[PDB]
């Protein structure tokens, strides 16, 4: 396969609605995650007005051209990935938005979980000007 | 009934367009105060919170009760109106609205039901550590 | 003064000690009634907002007012006190305050000036587009 | 004689800013909204999160340390400071106490050619992960 174009930083995102059964905006959230030229990845979260903490770190490659390996060292969101591959099936949409699925068998506490976890990501971009009024 | 008090509105939250949100508070709030006034406001992240309604308000039966909005920028068409809601507020803590709009601003037949669920904002016993004022 | 609205808790920034900052405004309002009462609140993104004081307030002066403060969370050494603050609304829309606090809950001398700035809310010409309520 | 115990600039950075209760109090230095990703690899991408929209790139390149306390940002495009697009800039700089990377930088002149004969100082503070991940916390 030709390699897909994950290099680069990427920001989660989620879906706001105002009833549960219309489907919602997709709104930009704290979550970026950092997928390297010579394959290493970081998650990191911000906290407004606080330090912006490091939730998980490791190694990643592109294995198919719908799937993609996170060989995490330690991951304080999902810390039964620690020392895991966790194969993510993706899909590049539009070049932007990054939406990706994983799968899940058994949690922190050992119970039988088999839950699949849904993700978009927009990839973070250096727009035409910088704009005014912004707090950096 | 305990209509009195600052409450949340309620959205719904998910992470993929086809998986159905989860209810969490968001941001705006409408304070019912013990006067008899109504105004509801919206935060807006990095900027200015805005006022988007106001007028006065009162309770008209059990579940039951009236908004007398002066201006709306929210939904233009109650301004200068009453707008009743039919409501009712479980396990003291939700408070679970509904409310007819007959026309759009400019005079369309709509005929839509709103509802919405908001919850009561309340004093913890203690003040939580790492939160920015 | 028109001290009565919704008070939105700002901060002074700037990217440098020497360079003049900016107000910013936060995640904390002051509801000051029409009817003397007062409520402090937080929003906390993704959680509950948090009511952290109340009370009852009045003007006593051209530049000071009372807070009959009942309990607060943020400040608990106010609970049951009478906080007398110092203020300046400057151009109609920042209230600058100060208040004194002679001692500690523990009874230890403190002796020290506290200072606040917050934003008027208000009600802008238009309801914004793309927004989250 | 201990420079290979020296603390790392590979890493994601925060910018600090000046934060106080009232314009009559002096600000405390406190993380903003502004990161510096300085990858193993020498690439360098500062980024600013906006509030209730996208976070933008700001500027990008290569990097590379040249001493004990100098290192230059090969800087491609720097929608910041429009000034260091295509130039090389050399940055002193010191990690105080392996956490907070104070830096400092000159702008002769504008892209304007207004003389400006400047230094800029920074302050970062290195982006680490906690023990626990917080209970009431926005991913």
């Amino acid at each position: 396969f030709k390699a897909a174009d994950l290099k680069g930083i990427w920001q989660l995102c989620h879906y706001v609605s105002e009833s549960p059964d219309v489907p919602g905006a997709l709104k930009p959230s704290n979550t970026f995650k950092v997928l390297s030229d010579d394959g290493r990845i970081v998650n990191f979260t911000i906290i407004p007005g606080a330090d912006a903490i490091i939730t998980g770190y490791g190694t990643y490659k592109q294995l198919t051209d719908d799937s993609y390996k996170e060989s995490i060292e330690k991951n304080i969101h999902l810390p039964m990935l620690d020392n895991q591959d966790n194969i993510l099936e993706f899909e590049i949409k539009d070049n932007d938005y990054l939406h990706l699925k994983y799968f899940i068998k058994s949690d922190l506490n050992g119970n039988e979980l088999n839950t699949w976890y849904y993700e978009t990501w927009k990839r973070v971009e250096m727009p035409a000007k910088f704009p005014e009024d912004i707090v950096r």
